[PDB]
Parts: C-alpha cells; structure tokens; sequence
C-alpha cells in the first residue's frame, strides 16, 4: 500500500519503535513548562474562539514535524485543492465531492463538468428559505385548515443523522419552530410509536430520499400516508402534509406531493455529508432559516481555515494526524468523542457515521489491499454520563483510547448562578488531567497510611488504586454552542476525515461495503412468508429462519 | 497473571498459532451440515424461546471442549457458587455481591453475616408495591389535590441506565402509568429543559442516591426542589412530590422528604446492577409492578439457567468463552451489541456501563498486574439504524469486530401485516450471513460483466467489490421482548461479565479506576471562581483554565 511504502512514514515508524517507552506526559510536562503553548491552537471565528489543545497527547517537536511531513509526502494540500476544485475525487464512482459548496457563503464558482454549481445550490436554499418561512408564519396550512405543529423527518443513515444531531443540538434556538421528529428505523415501532403521539391534520411529513425508492425510507412513508389518509381520505390532501427532499420528480408526484415541494440536491453530495443541502430542511424548519444559514455559515468559516492554513497549525489536519500515530503506530482500534454537552448527546453517533462508513475501507486508489489499519471504531456518550458508566475501562483498563473533550465555555442554561456548569468545567478539566497525571504507588500509599489503614490491609489493597495515567486526550473548548460554531465544529471534523483517508490513500466518500446485506436481504423476504422449512442457505441462515417461522405462533 | 499461567489457556493460545489461518466459515459450514445443531443453545424459559446461535464464530469443537476446560480449570462453578451463597466476591472491598438476591422470587435463604437478606428484600418490595399502587391510581395527590402525571428520576451512573433503558424498552407496557423521566447529567440543560415542561401540582421526583449525597444527583436534586418550592411555598409540601432511594435516613429527613418514603437497597448491590432494587421503583411506576415484578421473575429463571446447566450447554458460559477467545487469541479490543429493536435502542449503551465499569480492571486477585487484555470497549446502535450508519466498517474495514446481534421474533407493533418486521427480519438474518460469507472477486467480477460493465470499468471496480468475509457474530432470538424476556436476557449478560471476570482473576465489582477524577475535580471546582489565573497545574489544564476565564465574558 501506498502509506507501506512511505519514507515519512517509515521514518515515523522507526522513530516510534525507538523512542516509544520514551513518551511519558507526566515527565514531558515536567519538562516543558510552554508545553501547552507549543501544542493548542487558539482560533477566532469572530462568533466565538475555539481551543484546540492537544497537548496531552504523546508528542513531541520532532513527532509533530515527522507527522506534518507525512501530511506533505501524502499529498494532502494537493487533495484538498482537487476537492474544493469540483474534480472528481471520489474516484470509484467516479464523482466529485462538494459538500463545501453547500456552504460557499463567497458563492464563489466551483466547476463540475464546466458548469458553476453554486446557481443550483442557491436556488434550492431559497426554495428552502421560502417554505420554512410560510410553515414557521403559519401560511403553510393541513388539509383541515390548522396550523403545523409537528414535523415528521422520514429518512435512513445520512439523511436521518445529521437533521437529527443537529436538532438537538440547537434546541434552545427553536422557539416559534415546529416540533420535529425523527423515524428511521424499518422496525414499524419507531414510526408506530410516533405516529399515535400524533394529529393528521397538523403534521407534515418530510421524506428524504435521492432516488425516492429506498426501501426502509419509502416503507415507513407509505405507513405514513396510510396513517394520514385514514383520517384524511382525500388523496389530494397528501400534498399538503408531504414533501421530498430528492430528484426523482416521477416517483415524487406518484406518491402524491406537489413537485414544487421537492428539494433536490447532487450527487456529489454524501449521505453522510448532506445536512448542508435540503436533506437539511427539517433543521431550517425548527430553528428557522436564519440559523441554518449560521450553521452553514460556521462550516464555510472552518472550509477557509482549512484551506489558508499551513498544516502546522492547521486544526483538521492535526486532529488526522495524531489520530495516525495513534492508530498506525500505537495501534488503538478505538476513538472517543466525549463532549461535555448534553445538547451533543447525539454528536459521537453522528461521527460514528461520518467517520466509519468514510474511512471504513480496506481497497486502496490503485486497487491494492491495504497492508496497515484505517478508520477506527468511533464512540462515545456525553459529558459526566460517559464518565459514570464506563470512564472505569478508560481509566484502569487495558486498551489505549485516545478521547477527544468537549465543551462550550458558556451554557445554554445557566441556572443557579452557573453552579451546573461550574462542576461540569471541573470535570471536563479534571478528566484529562487524571488520565494524563494518573496516580502513583507511592501517592496512593500515602492515601492510604493517612486513611488509618492496616499495614497489611494497605498493601492489599494499595494496586487497586494506582492508575498508570498517560492515557493522551485532545480538550477542544469554544466560547458557546451557537449554531454557527456547531457549523464550524461538524466541519472540522469532516475534514480531519479527509486527510487521514488521503494518508491512507482510500476512497472516503463511497459505500461499496453496503451492497452485500442489501442483496442478502431481498433473497431472505419472500423465504419468511409461511411454515415450510427453509434449506436453501448456510446451516445457521436456515435454523434461524425456522425457529423465527416455528416462534411465530407462540404464544408468550 | 493466573490466566497466562493456566495449562488450558495455553493450550487454546497453542492451538490458535496453529490453526487460526485454517479457520474459516464458509468451509467450516461446507464441511458439517449440522454445524448448526452443534454449536447452537434453545433455552425453554416458559414465557418464550431463546435461540443462541453461536455456529457463525471461528471455533470448532475442538475449541469449545478446549474453552470449557479452561472455565473448569480457572474455577468458574466454584467462583458462582460463593456469589450466590453470599460469599465476600466483592474482595477488594469486603462485600458480599447479591443481585441475584434482588430478584430472588423462590425466596430462599442467602445470609450475609449469619443473618437472612430476603426478608429485607421483600419488605422494600412491598414498600414499593404499595406505593406504586397508590400513584398510579390516584390515590396519592400532589400539594393540590391532583393526581401524578409525571416521574421525574435523578441519579447517574447505575441510578439512572438501567431503569431508562428498561421503561424504554418496555414503552408499550405503559399504558396507564405516569410519563417518566429520566436526568442525569450535571449538565445544568438536562434538569432545566426538563422542569420548563412540567407542572409541579402533578409531578413526582425520585432521587437516586445510596448516600444520598452523591454531588451530581443531590445539585439536580436540591434545583429540582427549589423549582417546586417556587410554585407551592410550603416546604411541608415537598414531602408529596419528593421520595428517595437510598439508606441515609437523615439526609434524606432534612431534604424535606417523608422518611417512609426512602426506599433502601444495599452495599451487596452494585450500581450497575442496581435496576433490580428500589432503583427500579421508576420502572415500577411506569410499567406496573406486576410488570416490574415479571422483569424480576425473568432474571431469576435466567440466574437458575446459569446456576444448574452444566458449562458446556450453559448460555452465559458459552458467550463468556467465546468472548475470551476473540479477546485473548484474536486480540478483539471490542464487542458490537446490536439489538434489531427500536425499543432497545439503549441495550448497547447499557451494557457499555455493566460490562466495561465491571471489567475494565488490570489488577488480579492476588495484587499482580493483568499481563494480559480484559474488558472490551462495549459499544453499538440498534436494528438498521446501525446498519445504514458504520456497517460499512464492520463489513469492509480493518478491524475485526465480535457481533450480537439480537431480536424478538414477535413485535409489539405488527402494523401493515408484519411487513415492517418482515424486512427488519430479512435484515437480522442477511447480515450475519453476508458478514460471514462474503463476496469473492470471481463472484464480484461475473456480477460486474453480468451488468455489462466496461472492461475498463469492471478492472477498476471489482476490488472495491469483493467482501472478504469470515467475519464472526452470534445471533440471539427471542419469541418476544416482554418484561419477562428482557430480564432474562440483561441477567444472562451479565453473568456472561461474570464469568469473564473470574477467568481474567480481576473484580468485577469494584470500581475504584473512579476516584482520581472525582479528587481533582474538587480541587478545580474554587480555583473556576474569581477572575485569578490557575497556574497551579500542568501547563495544559492552567491553560484550559485561564482560555475559560477569558471567554466567559466573551458576548456572541
């Protein structure tokens, strides 16, 4: 593979087997006093200032040079320029990738086969802007003459994580907006259980689907419209609660919405990079069109960051690279994102996404097997929850777990005279500082003698309480969890993403992984209607569906 | 560490140098027709059937026998025994571990220091009983007269996890119980957001706390009364919407609550398996004790399987082994739990807890170092929601990843003629096959030529298109997911942690990998107030410090 047969990463490699049991935080930070200011990037958006300190990971100076090295030799500025180019880098499907278009505040032109792409981008948002407002006036009325008090987004995967993520992110900045919902899951529970809690008259349904025949997303669409028309009856009436966000026009007008209410976007927008397009209309339609605009907003500000700035200082690029070190050299299967944020609940199982069906992959550009690891298994649960169910393992286990902390500075809630946000500061801070500091033998002997305990009791107990430390974290603080720094915060993340992808010399941006259990799948339905032993697969498929057709009947 | 210095453990770690690259599904189902039969458990629990398929795992039989003796030579019988004999397990702390004498319907005798612990057990279940009885008909009135509409719960860690994802999972058996609620983050927005939505006339608060001084809980606690208090003045009123679980009759007296109303639990009680206790009293609100009572009667019948079959067709047993095998041979840092139910939506996250607080330790009974690995990083999202989110890892990534997947072979939505669980069946099903069979390149290529790709197409192509396969899972069905199933299933986890826990010789009981936050985050706490610089830590805390001071006034 090409990362294998790097220099600059061989170098970095050799470097790592020789200086490895060298690193030491506690003894780093002794050392260097300005450790802090050597490895944290202070950034002004001019809506809110963003600390990325990295300074308690094990680097050093020379660490830092050999990965920014690494960055060079791999091509990644050159990348990133093909990117925001319009050329085709999602080379597999052959496709471009501009998610930053959807964001280009400039509206500077980006080509895609000789055509500016930004007239067709602005186009939608308007038409976006234009529906939001009338559904947020109360203009936009159900077929009974009321008001939409709840907004009901129909969608998989992409189309499903990120409006939801971000909804909930920003819910304080809702008010006057609908209540919105998100269904997913093919299982009939979740649209089942949301549709009782619901009226037909004054509910709108978005379904979110490119080609508007996905299975799991046009299901629970048709359950919907069965829902509504049983109240409704009229069929005309679906064009008043129904709208699309896709391209299929056809299939559009079959199901019964008004073409004018579909919201397109392209293909070189990922599913898991589509919250900036109309995917993201349910977003627009709870905080209002205004915040959208600052969440994309706040994107475009982190897009130029990561253009304009040199890798040295460049955030994205730095949060890639350390993740490298950590994955190709000290070998972590794992990264968690920890924010601090119960707002964020939501924002590790939105990168879990982003990241793993990115950087997933195992084929490289030139068509060979990778030889070396790619994206991790991403994780995580926000801040003090996280930390009182499995903080234990991070702790004291056995794997090395590089975290990533979050928190905004100012909360959105500060009740009691910031007294909530006051001890969640002192943990958020405490928590890296005890996985890096740790506890010695000696300082939890001295606990120990000073607790009265027995000479004997001390010594069995005495392990048990050390903790070996040099666990590394990032802390990434911002001054408030506006709209516009969730915008800027999602994109940076996507663009760490994209430069560990380049490094690994992998596709980030196509899902060729998915296609198996979908075929898998549709061979399996029709085999479940009945009572007759099914044999036509491996000895498990089949046991498996004839315990399910011989539990059916059982009744429990 | 004992392990490494078991004869068994290493003959299985011999055995896989051997044989690991002889290991694969496809051949291994080829090759036995009743691979199946073989390498499968039903269990007959007399409110439903559970399937464990185990045969879709890189084992033979071999391995099995070879693992069996390992849990025999590591003393796993013995190990249970003394926990259900009420035995000191609980080593480093002195204490015995009881949970199964929470849900101990057959009532027999377990003694903790010569005295019976049931007669204990089943007077606070009583106690609970009775108050569920009166709240949830009305009986018992808020300061104005009006029934109870809503549960407030407040706790963390295990006074909070277990009984969410319970009255999650069992939503549908609510009917006619209270609204509940569930705060647990210090997070100043997770009490504010929830208070601004209810009335404090018909609202009950449930403070989840042994000490009853817990700082996250009791600061959510003493805001949620001052909230109350706002609205009724009187504080004898408190004592009508306020009740505890915890043993601190005094704290709970100068709280304002009524002493009659603490429900206690016990040192022998984990927190992390703590939902079975008075924990569980939200549970019980929501769900009817007679549900919560069924949920209990699950447990027990899980905890006698585990206790009277012998190791080689014992469930706990069987998932405990095959977890040692990919963790210690394969070297698997972690365990995907991956529920196809909406309603388990918080399984996963559940477990993260149960599993990685318990074994997510490195110092063994005798005081030596682990000097090898344990506890694996638990994580997961339920049933296709998952699926259209990291799959594409799972299936084409680098790591390998141990799957469970689960699901109830009945719904407790079959709308539209089970066609929604049909196809969440067909998915169940078509994952684990596809995941363990793959996708060969000549496979991949006839599909490519088949749709009449290019030459030049196909070449570039295929690669991408090819799954390697031989990836492991179990599969885990059950007639139905009632109260009674899913305690069965939660109590046969976590026996499997159990006995992971004995054959790694660490404590699954204790948690002491706690306390270093906790101390340096009191210290934080005062040096957070005032405008002063902190230089008093390592360089990367005073600065984080010193950027929150500064951006506290920041106006955005």
């Amino acid at each position: 593979a090409a990362l294998t047969r790097d220099p600059q990463f061989q170098k970095l490699q050799q470097w790592y087997r020789e200086h490895r049991s060298e690193l030491n935080l506690r003894r780093l930070f002794d050392a260097n006093k300005d450790r802090f200011n050597h490895f944290s990037l202070t950034l002004n958006t001019n809506h809110g200032h963003i600390l990325v300190d990295y300074s308690k990971n094990l680097v050093t100076e020379d660490v830092m040079r050999m990965l920014v090295d690494l960055a060079k030799s791999r091509g990644v500025e050159a990348a990133r320029e093909r990117m925001f180019n319009g050329e085709k880098i999602n080379y597999t499907e052959g496709r471009a990738v501009l998610h930053v278009a959807l964001r280009n505040r400039s509206n500077t032109p980006i080509l895609v086969d000789g055509k500016d792409v930004m007239p067709e981008v602005n186009k939608v948002l308007d038409k976006m802007k234009s529906f939001c407002q009338r559904v947020r006036s109360g203009d936009w009325k159900g077929y009974t003459g009321k008001t939409i008090t709840d907004v009901i987004n129909i969608g998989i995967g992409g189309s499903d994580l990120g409006p939801l993520m971000v909804t909930e992110a920003l819910k304080p900045y809702s008010s006057g907006g609908p209540r919105v919902w998100y269904v997913s899951n093919i299982d009939g529970t979740h649209i089942a259980k949301t549709l009782a809690q619901l009226n037909p008259e004054s509910s709108l349904f978005i379904i979110a689907s490119k080609t508007f025949t996905t299975q799991e997303t046009i299901t629970n669409a048709e359950t919907a419209k069965e829902w509504f028309l049983q109240a409704a009856k009229d069929p005309s009436a679906v064009a008043k609660h129904f709208v699309a966000l896709s391209t299929n026009t056809t299939k559009v007008k079959e199901f019964g919405i008004d073409p004018q209410n579909m919201f397109e976007f392209w293909d070189w927008v990922g599913g898991r990079y589509s919250l900036w397009s109309a995917i993201g209309l349910s977003i627009a339609l709870h905080v209002g069109f205004d915040n959208f605009e600052q969440l994309l907003s706040g994107a475009h500000w982190m897009d130029q960051h990561f253009r304009t700035t040199p890798l040295e200082k460049n955030a994205p690029v730095l949060l890639a690279l350390l993740g490298i070190w950590y994955i190709n050299c000290f070998g972590c299967e794992t990264h968690a994102m920890l924010p601090y944020d119960q707002y964020l609940h939501r924002f590790a199982a939105y990168f879990q996404q982003g990241d793993m069906e990115s950087n997933g992959k195992y084929i490289t550009k030139s068509g060979t097997r990778v030889d070396h690891q790619t994206g991790p298994i991403v994780w995580g649960e926000p801040g003090t929850n996280g930390q009182h169910a499995f903080y234990q393992l991070i702790h004291q286990g056995t794997e090395m777990i590089p975290c990533d902390f979050l928190i905004p500075v100012q909360t959105q809630h500060p009740i009691r005279k910031g007294l909530h946000h006051k001890i969640l500061l002192a943990n958020f801070l405490a928590q890296t500082e005890a996985l890096m500091r740790g506890k010695s033998t000696e300082e939890a002997r001295k606990e120990l003698q000073a607790a009265g305990k027995s000479p004997e009791d001390l010594e069995r107990l005495l392990p048990h309480k050390v903790f070996e430390g040099n666990r590394p974290t990032n802390s990434i603080v911002f001054t408030k969890l506006t709209p516009f720094m969730l915008g800027a915060l999602v994109a940076m993340y996507e663009h760490k993403i994209f430069v560990q992808g380049i490094i690994w010399d992998i596709n980030s941006f196509d899902q060729w992984g998915v296609e198996l259990g979908k075929q898998l799948a549709k061979k399996i339905e029709p085999e479940l209607d009945g009572s007759a032993q099914v044999t036509s697969h491996d000895a498990s498929t089949n046991g498996l569906i004839n315990f399910i057709k011989q539990q059916r009947e059982a009744r429990v």
